[PDB]
């Protein structure tokens, strides 16, 4: 299969999708918790939920769109960075490691976010997820500025 | 050409640039409805506009600003789960319905969130279009686990 | 290395991993901001740093956003519309013009946005910038198409 293209790639493609799904199951959320608090963007939601009050900002609901913006902000370039690199011919278990820091890190940035753990626990997760991604940028760099 | 390195690929890659534009044109529109309504986000807009009043929030707005960022948290990740998909040898017709009903969904997506469809009619577009990424998205967990 | 599949691949792969790191700029910055302004989205990380009264929105914080929400509707696009692009052997010195001019285009951008400068040279920058996206766009849908 193409998925053999490089080492790195199977490990890569298996971190994404899961990123995927984790976000996903952010939007899944969103959705519960808009239900649930009665806390809708829309007048043509709120109107088949209930009434036009529902139409409404709500606390939680926030915080889950924060969630996922911080998701889009993060995991999204991920999916370049470590397609890119997976195709630079990086140590195998090197490769690996910086695919596995992010899941974990990106994971434990969500559970943080939503589930309200106290200061500076996210912002930890955040910043540990981030490395790798720095890594990956600065080795793509230095590979693309060398062959131009 | 490159572009027939896989059969499914050139049907993904229309599909994928006509959402793309289609994104192109929720931001024209986000545009138009500013000025239009006297909307802007920045006072330097505002004072170029007609005045400092001018800087202020509007309903058509924010409803074309939640569009646009439905379709960051969907489109992109379909960016990334297609283009991969499309090297994992699926069925030609079963990834070009793969890729249709996302693309349908998707349009259909943006005319009932812009257009003010009735409930639950932007919401089923959205589910719609959300099947086939959960599809691709367990079909390329599989493939990436089995290369590990 | 696999970064010469195309002669205009190393180019793209330069401007798409600067854009990026110019984006985790934005974060880093958007950060300081919210250190120095005592503006917090999240009551965990306000009762760390002061108190529940620094749970607030700041125009400055809300500017950062809304350049770093540009970034994510223009950037990300880039990323996947230049990648194809790239593969379609395009004129090296075109596609290397493409690349640059969205380059230019969104530094110069963020540049306008965070320094606050007079319209419309934020609104210039964006349309400069989305003038050779929408040129890639186009010509990946003949590409597709005619694969069909
Ligand atoms: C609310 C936002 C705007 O402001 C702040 C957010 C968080 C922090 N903050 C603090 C603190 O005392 O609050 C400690 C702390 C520690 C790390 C860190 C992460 C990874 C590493 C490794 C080992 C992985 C390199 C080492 C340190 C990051 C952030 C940290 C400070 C300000
Ligand atoms: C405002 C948000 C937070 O809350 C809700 C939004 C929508 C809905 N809602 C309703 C309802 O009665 O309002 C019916 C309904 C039906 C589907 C659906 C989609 C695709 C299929 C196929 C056949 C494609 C599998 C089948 C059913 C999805 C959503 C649906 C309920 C709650
Ligand atoms: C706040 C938002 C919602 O509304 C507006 C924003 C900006 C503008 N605005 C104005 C004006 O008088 O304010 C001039 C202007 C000029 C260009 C442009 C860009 C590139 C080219 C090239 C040469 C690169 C093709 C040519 C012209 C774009 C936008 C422009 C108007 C409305
Ligand atoms: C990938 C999706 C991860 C979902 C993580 C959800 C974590 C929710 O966790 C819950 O958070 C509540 C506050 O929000 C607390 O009151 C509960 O003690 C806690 O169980
Ligand atoms: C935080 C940034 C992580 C550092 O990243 C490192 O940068 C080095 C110098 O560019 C490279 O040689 C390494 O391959 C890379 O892992
Ligand atoms: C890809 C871009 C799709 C644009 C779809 C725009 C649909 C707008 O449709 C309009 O919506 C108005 C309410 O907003 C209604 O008052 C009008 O009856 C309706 O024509
Ligand atoms: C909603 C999820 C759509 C189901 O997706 C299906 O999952 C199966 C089991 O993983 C796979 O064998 C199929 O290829 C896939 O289409
Ligand atoms: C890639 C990151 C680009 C950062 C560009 C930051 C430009 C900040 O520029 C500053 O803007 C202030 C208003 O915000 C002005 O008061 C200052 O005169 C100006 O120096
Ligand atoms: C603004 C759109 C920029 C125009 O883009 C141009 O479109 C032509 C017709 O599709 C193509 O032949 C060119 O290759 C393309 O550069
Ligand atoms: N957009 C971010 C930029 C910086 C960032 O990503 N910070 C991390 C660590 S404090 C975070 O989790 N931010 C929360 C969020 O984005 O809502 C923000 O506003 O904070
Ligand atoms: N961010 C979404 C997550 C869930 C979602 O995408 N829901 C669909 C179907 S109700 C939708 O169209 N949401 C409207 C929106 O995102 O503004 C939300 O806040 O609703
Ligand atoms: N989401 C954009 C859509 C249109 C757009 O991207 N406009 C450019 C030129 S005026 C811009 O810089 N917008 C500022 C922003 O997105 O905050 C908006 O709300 O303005």
């Amino acid at each position: 299969s193409l998925v053999m293209s490089s080492p790195a790639l199977p490990a890569f493609l298996l971190c994404s999708t899961l990123l995927v799904i984790k976000m996903y199951v952010v939007a899944i959320i969103t959705g519960q918790v808009r239900l649930r608090k009665k806390a809708f963007a829309n007048p043509e939601d709120a109107l088949r939920h209930g009434g036009p009050q529902y139409c409404r900002s709500d606390p939680d609901v926030e915080r889950c769109l924060r969630a996922h913006r911080n998701d889009m902000e993060t995991i999204y370039p991920f999916l370049f960075l470590g397609f890119v690199y997976s195709f630079l011919g990086p140590n195998p278990f090197v490769a690996w490691m910086h695919f596995l820091v992010f899941l974990v890190g990106r994971v434990a940035h969500t559970v943080a976010y939503l589930g309200k753990l106290r200061a500076p626990i996210r912002s930890v997760t955040y910043t540990l997820a981030q490395l790798p991604c720095a890594s990956m940028a600065l080795q793509i760099l230095w590979e693309a500025a060398r062959h131009l």
